[PDB]
């Protein structure tokens, strides 16, 4: 159970702003996504 992952090129990292730092509207638009992507790519499933 000591499985510690490992980062690498194919893994893509990408900071999510918080609640309070969503507001902001550069980041709003990121958020937004994020939030839509959350349901459709968990209920959904992928097209492939």
């Amino acid at each position: 159970p000591n499985l510690s992952y490992i980062i690498g090129k194919d893994t893509w990292v990408e900071h999510w702003p918080e609640e309070d730092e969503c507001q902001d509207e550069e980041n709003q638009k990121q958020c937004q996504d994020l939030g839509a992507f959350t349901e459709s790519m968990v209920v959904f499933g992928c097209p492939n």
